[PDB]
C-alpha cells in the first residue's frame, strides 16, 4: 500500500528545473522524474511553472512541487488506491486536477505520480517494469519487440544558423539483426558524421544541439542529406541505414504558404510554396534519398495539405505538432487519414492510462507509434521500458550523445539482453511492431 | 556473500562503449557504470580497448568485459571476500592483474568491480553510499560537507575555434548558503551566457562540448572573462559567483616554451613565453577578475614554472596532469611545492582503495582534492557520494548541462536533503572542506 507520495526540484538535461516524484509501498521507494513540457498549451496538458522572472528565470516548479506534497499526496495516501490498477490511479489524479488540461495541478505534477505508480506496481508483481507495462497494454509479449532507435544526428531550422529550414534529420538502422548492432551501427555513422562536420564547417560545427546532433551552418536539404550519405558510407553501413525527418513545418507556415528562407529575413514570398509544391518538393527528396519516415511534413491546421501528401506518400508519416498526443487530434487524423504514426510524448497528455489508451487507438487504426522524448530530458529510462511494454517497433530518444538520450538507449541493451530468445529486433517492420 | 560478478557494454556521454559491472550479493544487484579513461598511459591506469577498427572506431571494450566475465567473475566468487573491506577488494583485483598500470586486465574492468563492490557493501551496512565512503576514508560526519560545485561554462583551446588558447572556464557559486541555492544561482548565470554567447557569436554558438560549455570561436582570455563576467551581472549574482579556469597548459608548451597561440598555424615563436612571463599574464588576469582557482597553469613537467608560480599565487592551483592521479607524482608535487590541490579522477588510478589514500595524503599535507568527471561520462552519480564521503567541499562534474553532468548534481541535491541539519555548504572553505 502506498505510504508516502514526495516531490522534489531537480534539473533537466538543459539545465531548467523539473519534478521529481518518489512514492513509498512496503517494497521500497520507487522515483520517476517528468521531462519538461509546456506551460503554455492549447490541445495539450500544462505542466506548471511559478512564472518568478527572479528564480531560474521564472522556470521554478515549486508551485508544482508544492501541489504534489500539500494537495495530491495527503489525498492520495488516504484513497488506499491497489497502484496495479494504473487506471485507478489516474482517474484519481484526474479527478483531483478537474480540469481538461491539468491546469489546475499541473500536467507535471501529476505526471510524477502516474509513472512512480507504475514502477511501484512492477515491483509488488515483481516483474520488469517492460512486462508492468506489456499487462497494461495487453501487448502480445511472445515475442518482445525492441525498437528501431531514429536518432537524432543533425539539426536544422530554429535549432540552427544557416537556411535550411527543416528542423531534424535521423538515421535509423533498421538493417541491424539485434538492438545491440542496430546501436553499434548507428553510433559509427554517428561518429563520422561528426569528423566528416568538423572537418567541413569547423571545429564549432561539432558542438551538439539539446538532443545531441550537430548543426553547422547549412543551406539546403540537399546539403545536409549529402553529409549524412557520406557519413554513412564513410562507416561502410550503405544500405543498412535509412534516414527519417522532422520538418516541424508548422515553423515555416505564413500566410497559408510555406516559407522555405524563413530565417531569411527578406524571404522572398514569390518564393513561399503551397501545401502542393511543398509535397512535390518531399517527393523529390524521397526519390534521391533513402527517406522511410517524415513528421510533421505539414502545418499543425493544414489539414487539407496531410490529406493531399498522404495520397501518394508511400513512407510512414509522423504526426507531431498535428496531434499533440491529444485523443481528439488523432481521432481526427485518423478519420482524415492524414498521417500513419503518432508520435507519443507522455507529457504531453500527462498520465500513463492516457498514454497508452491513445496508443492503442492509433494501433486499432493501423497506424504506428513511435514513443518520444523531449527537448528537456532527465536521467530517468521510462521510455525505454514504454517502448518495449507497449511492443511499437520504434523510438526517437536522441543522438547517440548526452547522458539523457543513452540512459534509454543503455536501457534497451540490458532488456535485449534480458530476454535472449524472447525478443526480436523490429528491422524493417518498425511501422507495424504492435502486429510482428 | 558475493554470488555473481557480470559485465556488459553500454555507453558513454560521447556515444563510445564503456563497462557496466553488477555485483550481486544476498541483497541485490548493484551496478557501476565506469566513464572513458586513457588506452595510453605513461603514469596513468591504463583501460582496455578492442581496437578493431571495424567495430565502434577500434573503441570497444569486448576484452575487457571479457577479462570480468572469464577471469575476474570466477576468481571473485571463489575468494569470498568481505565487500565491506574494501582495500581487501581491491588488493584481490590488483593482485589478479600483476601489473603496475593494470594494463594486463584494464582499469575499466578493475574500477567497475571495485566502485560496484562499495555500493554492495553500503546495501549490507544499511547506509547511504556517502555515509560508507565517509566510514572508509575516515572522514568527519559532524556535520557532512555539500561541496561547491566549479561548473563549465565556457570552453576555449582544443575544444574550439577562435585563437583562445585556454581550455576551460568554470563558475563557482562560493557565496551561496546552500548546495540548492548554488545550483540555482550557477544554472541562471549559464543560461544568461548562453544567451549572450547566441547574441554575440551566432546561434551556432550556442551549441555545448562534450561537458555542456559553450565554444564560440573567442580570441583572447579577456574576452572570455568579460563574457562570463557579464553573465554573472546579467544573472544578478555579481560577488556571489567566482571564476575557476583550466588552463590545460601542456597543449601549447613546445620547445621549453608557452605558444598562446598554438592553433595559429604561424604562431610567432617571438611570441611565445617563458614560465615566468606567463606567470606575469596570469596575475594579470587574476588582478581583474575573481579568478579562485588555477589548473594546470604550467605543463606536466615544467616543475620550476610550478614552484615559482605557487610562491605568489594566493589563490588554489590545482594539479591535474601534473598528478594524473599518480601517488608518486603527488609525492613529488607536495615535495617541490607546485600546489595546493590535486583533482582526483578515480579512473586514473583504478581502484576504490587507491583513490581514497590518494585524498588522503593529499589532506595530509595541507593540499584541497577536487573530485573530477571525465570527458566520457555515464548516468552513474558515484562521484556525487564519493565527493561528500571525502569532505572534499569541491567538486568539477561540468555544466548544468547534459544529464550525464546533471545526474550527478541532482544527486548531491537529493543528498543535502537527505542530510537535513547535518551538513553545511562549503562555501568560500572550499579549498579546505576537509577541515570544517
Ligand atoms: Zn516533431
Ligand atoms: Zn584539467
Amino acid at each position: 500500500a502506498v505510504s508516502k507520495v514526495y516531490a522534489r526540484s531537480v534539473y533537466d538535461s538543459r539545465g531548467n528545473p523539473t519534478v521529481e516524484v518518489e512514492l513509498t509501498t512496503e517494497k521500497g521507494v520507487f522515483r520517476s522524474i517528468v521531462p519538461s513540457g509546456a506551460s503554455t498549451g492549447v490541445h495539450e496538458a500544462l505542466e506548471m511553472r511559478d512564472g518568478d522572472k527572479s528564480k531560474w528565470m521564472g522556470k521554478g516548479v515549486l508551485h508544482a512541487v508544492k501541489n504534489v506534497n500539500d494537495v495530491i499526496a495527503p489525498a492520495f495516501v488516504k484513497a488506499n488506491i491497489d497502484v496495479s490498477d494504473q487506471k485507478a490511479v489516474d482517474d484519481f489524479l484526474i479527478s483531483l486536477d478537474g480540469t481538461a488540461n491539468k491546469s489546475k495541478l499541473g500536467a507535471n505534477a501529476i505526471l510524477g505520480v502516474s509513472l512512480a505508480a507504475s514502477r511501484a506496481a512492477a515491483a509488488e508483481k515483481n516483474v520488469p517494469l517492460y512486462k508492468h507495462l506489456a499487462d497494461l497494454s495487453k501487448s502480445k509479449t511472445s515475442p518482445y519487440v525492441l525498437p528501431v532507435p531514429f536518432l537524432n544526428v543533425l539539426n536544422g531550422g530554429s535549432h540552427a544558423g544557416g537556411a535550411l529550414a527543416l528542423q531534424e534529420f535521423m538515421i535509423a538502422p533498421t538493417g541491424a539483426k539485434t538492438f545491440a548492432e542496430a546501436l553499434r551501427i548507428g553510433s559509427e555513422v554517428y561518429h563520422n558524421l561528426k569528423s566528416l562536420t568538423k572537418k567541413r564547417y569547423g571545429a564549432s560545427a561539432g558542438n551538439v544541439g539539446d538532443e545531441g546532433g550537430v548543426a553547422p551552418n547549412i543551406q539546403t536539404a540537399e546539403e545536409a542529406l549529402d553529409l549524412i550519405v557520406d557519413a554513412i558510407k564513410a562507416a561502410g553501413h550503405d544500405g543498412k541505414v535509412k534516414i527519417g525527418l522532422d520538418c516541424a513545418s508548422s515553423e515555416f507556415f505564413k500566410d497559408g504558404k510555406y516559407d522555405l528562407d524563413f530565417k531569411n529575413p527578406n524571404s522572398d514570398k514569390s518564393k513561399w510554396l503551397t501545401g502542393p509544391q511543398l509535397a512535390d518538393l518531399y517527393h523529390s527528396l524521397m526519390k534521391r534519398y533513402p527517406i522511410v519516415s517524415i513528421e510533421d511534413p505539414f502545418a499543425e491546421d493544414d489539414w487539407e495539405a496531410w490529406s493531399h501528401f498522404f495520397k501518394t506518400a508511400g513512407i510512414q508519416i509522423v504526426a507531431d505538432d498535428l496531434t499533440v498526443t491529444n485523443p481528439k487530434r488523432i481521432a481526427t487524423a485518423i478519420e482524415k487519414k492524414a498521417a500513419d504514426a503518432l508520435l507519443l510524448k507522455v507529457n504531453q497528455i500527462g498520465t500513463l492510462s492516457e498514454s497508452i489508451k491513445a496508443a492503442q487507438d492509433s494501433f486499432a487504426a493501423g497506424w504506428g507509434v513511435m514513443v518520444s522524448h523531449r527537448s528537456g530530458e532527465t536521467e530517468d529510462t521510462f521510455i525505454a521500458d514504454l517502448v518495449v511494454g507497449l511492443r511499437t517497433g520504434q523510438i526517437k530518444t536522441g543522438a547517440p550523445a548526452r547522458s539523457e538520450r543513452l540512459a534509454k538507449l543503455n536501457q534497451l541493451l540490458r532488456i535485449e539482453e534480458e530476454l535472449g530468445d524472447n525478443a526480436v529486433f523490429a528491422g524493417e517492420n518498425f511501422h507495424h511492431g504492435d502486429k510482428l
